[PDB]
């Protein structure tokens, strides 16, 4: 028989950082919604110039309101620019995460803790997803990933092995192979049982004493 | 401690039939040293004029030595380019797979024997390798994939599952998918024992009783 795509699904959010290729985000929803993800947040985006886009929109996070992508965006989009349609467009990493409870950097070692395979992070992300809880997976810029305080405001560190003699794998790359495992790995079974993990907000709160009692 | 890259990878082959677009070939060999493997065969490439290309080689089964990749090709390889140098241009999937002893057709379900993920089949491919015995990935063209003739000379189906609503995923993508997975397996135990399969020439000439005893 044919399997139907898990509702968990629609609890993995991907976050788009700092972007500078309006090409990249249209990319990124049609690698998504091939493995049947919907949910993509951007995050300041710093879209650069392109022969397609010889004026970018910029970025107002005063006015959030106003920014509309690129029809670039939209045309490397195809059959998935829906999913461009419902993107949250948002202004720090930290409001994007608000109400995840699991999120994960991905970064290389440019340097300290251990990191994760998707192989090995994906089941905990699906297992959360499956409880209920929103998940994320964090990509930042072209050319300089995710800044330092932009991996603290994650809870988990990815990493994409490969050859350590020579690596090159784009963001478009990257988004494509991150949710490629996460669908590779939808056929796991799954208990359901009776869960409650904090959120992002909820611990940022408790790190700063602005809980109540 | 850090892993080397197994030495069994040097067993497996990257095959792509009857390409179109030049710069498809780059990203095929981007992708594959990415993810460890240096070992290229293309068969009867069919490149179309591009931007960049204005004047594609045209492929002659006579003369293959003539056989030249467009500086597009060699471009989009990046530090990958010594690869495209390496690759092996061939006239016949025949002549391709003569040496090796699996060989698996990327196709999608354009109908009728069951078809394999890459998760599942990497394994027996692992151990293929491992054992000394040639494998082998087998890509066709961006329109029209492997043609029927082609999928026959193969003996393993593969296919990349994804959302059954909508799935578009370029060949540049799904290369990159199949190396990943191919990677993402080399942390697997391997028992060294003492193997003999038959390769796909030595099977094509018992199918016609052209061996000799």
């Amino acid at each position: 028989l044919k399997p139907a795509l898990p509702d968990y699904l629609g609890n993995i959010r991907i976050i788009l950082t700092r972007t500078s290729h309006p090409a990249n985000i249209g990319s990124a929803a049609r690698a998504m919604k091939t493995m049947g993800l919907h949910r993509l947040t951007i995050v300041t985006p710093n879209l650069m110039a392109t022969p397609m886009t010889e004026n970018p929109p910029v970025f107002n996070p005063d006015d959030v309101q106003s920014f509309a992508l690129p029809e670039e965006s939209f045309i490397l989009a195809s059959g998935a620019a829906d999913v461009l349609h419902n993107a949250e467009i948002v202004a720090t990493l930290d409001e994007a995460l608000a109400d995840t409870t699991i999120a994960c950097a991905l970064t290389s070692r440019r340097r300290t803790a251990p990191l994760q395979t998707p192989r090995d992070l994906v089941p905990e992300l699906l297992q959360a997803a499956n409880r209920g809880e929103k998940v994320a997976l964090v990509f930042g810029n072209e050319t300089f990933g995710l800044s330092i305080e932009e991996v603290r405001a994650c809870n988990r560190l990815m990493t994409i092995n490969g050859n350590p003699d020579y690596f090159s794998l784009n963001l478009a790359q990257a988004v494509q192979v991150v949710c490629y495992e996460i669908f590779s790995q939808t056929d796991s079974p799954m208990t359901h049982l009776q869960q409650h993990a904090a959120t992002h907000e909820q611990i940022k709160g408790m790190l700063a004493h602005m809980e109540s009692v």
